[PDB]
């Protein structure tokens, strides 16, 4: 079951990388035994080209033998210590090593090599890395703590907001198809592949493992151009319309008033201040229309004839075409 899982994660992995090379593998435990697809993938890893010559079509098992003991040398050379693992385990379909294997490479080539923007392992390195980008959950564990679906939506929307604007209100009761959403979004505008699967991903017996290898794609994403971005905070979609805002018309010495409509820039608060002529910057008096604070009321009184700006700012940030030019 948590191996089933890891089997399916680590044969995806591979794919991702010899995809590049027109590979693939159909069964981790029979298509790496003559050593083809192997040094294939090491070389799409390591970027380098095998030195040794090998059998370009091994057809009986001491061919095959002799391509993955030219990979085992190769691996050795590279200084990537594997766990019992011997020619034989690889050519004659041993699954338990052939995972240990694969893991191996997923460790060393995903997680401990590559830098990201102590004395730490690549797990707790990795974790560090999720648990910045997801401030508002506790994350500790590579299991757990992904089976509502819900983390993995914070996840994304915090690599580029506004793709799971919405992922704290998220139904926690429907993990599948919170996974499947948060998981697509990153495929499509982050180009993390599904390694796993979002029903793999919220299994109970799912393995740390196979959690880590999709996770330790995040660290690399780029977001696609033209990517639908719709932020759940988004001041600019916050307006300013009225007298008090428009270039002429107010008179000195007499209240200007606007309003500011804040109803699709998500959670905040407005704030403004004038700057006269003079430079002196003053607060003006910001009030709510209704219950529901969908629009304020914003009045200041200009006390002196010239340039006046208007600021407006919603979450500290300027909305939609401010500062504002008032002349008196």
């Amino acid at each position: 079951p948590w191996k089933k899982i890891q089997q399916n994660t680590f044969t995806r992995w591979c794919n991702e990388h010899l995809k590049s090379v027109n590979k693939r593998i159909g069964n981790l435990q029979t298509d790496l035994s003559d050593g083809l697809r192997l040094i294939a993938l090491l070389e799409v890893l390591s970027q380098k080209r095998m030195y040794r010559k090998y059998h370009q079509r091994p057809t009986f098992r001491q061919m095959q033998l002799e391509n993955v003991s030219v990979a085992l040398e190769f691996l050795d050379r590279e200084s990537i210590k594997l766990v019992s693992i011997d020619s034989k385990a690889i050519v004659d379909g041993n699954l338990k090593l052939i995972l240990g294997l694969v893991w191996t490479l997923i460790l060393h080539y995903s997680i401990s090599m590559p830098v990201w923007e102590k004395k730490q392992t690549p797990k707790q390195r990795l974790l560090g890395w999720i648990q910045n980008k997801i401030p508002y959950l506790p994350i500790t564990n590579f299991n757990q703590n992904w089976q509502d679906g819900k983390a993995l939506g914070a996840l994304v929307d915090s690599c580029a907001p506004g793709l799971c604007p919405d992922w704290e209100s998220w139904d926690p009761q429907k993990p599948v198809d919170n996974a499947r959403e948060a998981m697509q979004q990153a495929d499509d505008w982050l180009g993390v592949p599904q390694v796993i699967t979002p029903e793999e991903i919220i299994h109970p017996d799912v393995d740390e493992h196979s959690v880590m290898t999709y996770l330790s794609q995040f660290p690399k994403a780029k977001l696609k151009p033209g990517a639908p971005l719709k932020p759940k905070l988004n001041p600019k979609k916050a307006r300013a319309y009225g007298r008090g805002i428009e270039p002429t018309g107010n008179m000195v010495k007499q209240p200007a008033k606007f309003t500011v409509d804040t109803i699709s820039a998500g959670q905040g608060d407005v704030m403004v201040f004038v700057e006269d002529p003079e430079g002196n910057k003053e607060e003006a008096q910001v009030t709510p229309d209704s219950d529901k604070n969908k629009t304020y009321s914003v009045e200041y009184l200009p006390k002196v004839t010239g340039l006046h700006k208007v600021t407006v700012l919603f979450a500290g940030q300027h909305i939609s075409k401010s500062p504002f030019e008032v002349s008196v």
